[PDB]
Order: structure tokens, then C-alpha cells, then sequence
């Protein structure tokens, strides 16, 4: 299993079905509508991974027939926040599907994230964050890439989604086709709001250079690099 | 002379001084604060070109001492709009300076614009438009790249400015370093407001692909391609 949940109260049940497809019964959403899931490992292979945000049974694209997620207590998650709480980087080599009600989707891993032929299904917005979520008394306040020089890598097989895409990291190295409704890439050492407004920035001690190679198939692309002196190479 | 003014009432006086530096005494601004200058040819070499938007004499960076521009009638231009009204494409191989009061600067040429080691001095915003300005009863209404498949090219020697930069064309092919406070690149066949809000778009009959190669030295980059199906290659 590529995805290994944390042992604690934010660890969802993760099961393998079929020929290796992972099914994640995400944890009960809080009052903000956030399903906050914590992981020791978060990796996706070509069989893909399905996050059950369904209030009634049905057919998933990647895992066939699934029952409803009864953790949801009749209310689907608005945001599925997946947080790696170990030192293990993430490798995403297949599709990630939200089964049931469309939601916003976040993966945070301050140790690094690599995408190569990964994608997102039934998400309104998907965000990859090489950094940590920020909490105050149980409430999500935003995200941080402070004190971090690690990499978001996008491989030759690219990344695809029909929804919005955010790429958030100290630096980004992309070598493949990125397909999305909109692409927002924010680089450097920053604190963010929940909506990825930049609230503060550090100047890195050494250059944090990002590289984008290959096509971007999107009608709207924004690249913001706050590392003063550092550049974006295309 | 690389810059040749139109014979008509929007043709400014253009003089060569020194070792080839061109000095353009821009035409009297209208009530909108726009100095609308029309040209048979608009090309800049390494000696550069200076647009006199000065209310009093002084030292220009590119052309040494210049007197005030008495066409200004005591009011400097807010926008210096340079429009090529012939079929000749533009080649910009040196710096363009606004002498005197800082202003917004536009070059429109629907036949194509090539930059290679060009730059902009004392401009708050500089825009290169492979397209035409739109007028209604003498008033600037915006810009158009409709019915146009021509190219904005940026060469290996790049483009530099301390101000904002807009790159507007059916397609863009960039091979060098672009340095600016912010970079906005809008591609495809579009109509624009004066502030380059996209108001309408055509689908080209064949793909209008843009290519960005090399660094972008800017903290904020926006790329908007309205040609449905067409991509942006980095």
C-alpha cells in the first residue's frame, strides 16, 4: 500500500481492492466542512486512489462499486485535506478520484511531492503543497512553505485535471504537460491563507530557482515567485 | 532612421542626434491624456530611442541634453501610444526611453513585433501589441488582435524594464530573458479594453501556439491563452 494512514484520530481507513486501487474512507468532516486526514505515507500508483466522499452507494471510475462513506454523517466534505505527518516524500503516479460529492482536494507534504502521470477526478480544485497546513485551535488557518527548500516535481508524463490546480512549493521542477482549467504556481518561502493568498514571505539564504519545461494546457496560468533575486526558467 | 512618422496629423517629429539615437517629439496629448503617434516605420537600434515627454529641459539617459517638448502645452502625456499604420513589422533592438514625466507606453503593430535586447526606461507600464488600437469618435476604446495570426517575437538578448510589462499578440515566441516588475502575456484573437481586460475572443481556424523559452525574471507572471485547444509551451 502506497497510502498508509496515521495511527491517530485523523487517520482514515485505507483499503486495497481490485488490482491494487486504494480506497480511502476519509474522516468525518469538522464544522468547517474539512475532512482532515493524516498519513505516514501518501503515494499513488497507476491503479490510482479513490477518496470516498459519497452519501450514497454508486460506481467509482477507478474502484468500481463502492458503498457510501458513513463517517460523513450525511454531510460530504467541502475540503479533503491530506497531510503527510512523517518525513516521507510523496510519489503520485496515477489518478486520484473523489467519489461522490465533488470537493476541493489538498495534499500537503513538506518533504517533497513528485507527480508523474498523476491526475485529479471530480475535484473543483486540487492543490499540491510542499509545506504544512497551519492550525489554530483545530481551525485551518492556511499553509506554510517557510523554512523549507524542498521540491515539487512534475515528471514527463505530466498532470491532468478538469478543475482548478494550485502548485505550492519552495521550488518547482516541471518536465511534462500540465492540463487544468487554471494553473496557479506559487513558489518561494511563504505563508498562505486557506485560499492561497500570500500573507508573508522569507528571502531564502540561497537561490530557490524553479523550472517549467513542456506544455501548459490551460487558458489561465499564474506564476508567483516571492524569492527575491530568484527566477522562473521556461 | 528606424522610426519614420506618418505624414498626417498624428505623425510626430523624429530626429537623429548623436551616434544614431532617435528623438521623438511626441504629438500633443488629447483630453484623455493620450499622445497618439502614428508611424510608417517603427524600429529601434542599439543607440535607442527617446520619447520627449518633458515639460522642462534636462538630461536624457540615451540622448544627452534635450529641451522640453513644447507640443505638450504644459501637460505631459499619461499614455504614449505608438501605432504603426503601414504593413511594416517592427524590430526593437535597443532601449526606449520616456524622457521627462514617466508615462504608460504602447507600441501597436499588427504586422508583427520582434524584440531582441530591447527595453523600456521611465515607463510605469509598457505594452507590445501585435494588433490595432480601437477608436470611437477619436476616443481610445481598447485594442484588437482579431483576424490576426502574426507573431510577437522575443529574441535571445531578451527584454528588460523596471515597470509593468504587457505582451499582447495572436501568438508569442520568446527565447530570452524577460525582466519586469510584472509580466502579463495575453495570446489568441481577442478584443481588449484600454486596460487589457479581455472582452471577446475568436477561435482561430488553425492552432495559435505560443512558446516561452528562457528565464522570466519577475515576481508575478500571468499567461492567458484564449485560443481554445491551443497550448503554451515552456
Amino acid at each position: 500500500n502506497g497510502i498508509v494512514p496515521d495511527a491517530g484520530h485523523q487517520g482514515p481507513d485505507v483499503s486495497a481492492v481490485n488490482g491494487g486501487t486504494q480506497v480511502i474512507n476519509i474522516v468525518t468532516p469538522n464544522n468547517e466542512g474539512i475532512s482532515h486526514n493524516q498519513y505516514q505515507d501518501f503515494n499513488v500508483g497507476k491503479p490510482g486512489a479513490v477518496f470516498n466522499n459519497a452519501l450514497e452507494a454508486g460506481q467509482s471510475q477507478l474502484a468500481g462499486h463502492l458503498n457510501a462513506n458513513s463517517n460523513l454523517n450525511g454531510q460530504a466534505a467541502s475540503l479533503i485535506l491530506n497531510e503527510v505527518v512523517s518525513r516521507n516524500p510523496s510519489f503520485l503516479l496515477g489518478q486520484q478520484e473523489v467519489f461522490g460529492i465533488a470537493a476541493e482536494f489538498v495534499l500537503s507534504n513538506p518533504n517533497g511531492i513528485t507527480c508523474d502521470g498523476c491526475g485529479f477526478i471530480n475535484t473543483s480544485r486540487s492543490s499540491l503543497v510542499v509545506g504544512n497546513p497551519l492550525f489554530e485551535n483545530g481551525q485551518l488557518k492556511g499553509y506554510s512553505t517557510l523554512n523549507n527548500t524542498n521540491l515539487l516535481s512534475l515528471g514527463k508524463n505530466g498532470l491532468n485535471t478538469t478543475g482548478l490546480l494550485d502548485l505550492i512549493a519552495p521550488r518547482i521542477d516541471s518536465r511534462g504537460k500540465i492540463t487544468a482549467a487554471e494553473i496557479s504556481a506559487f513558489t518561494g518561502q511563504n505563508t498562505f491563507s486557506q485560499h492561497f493568498d500570500i500573507l508573508s514571505s522569507q528571502k531564502p539564504v540561497s537561490a530557490l530557482d524553479s523550472y517549467f519545461f513542456g506544455s501548459m494546457q490551460s487558458g489561465r496560468i499564474r506564476i508567483i515567485n516571492t524569492a527575491e533575486g530568484s527566477g522562473v526558467k521556461l
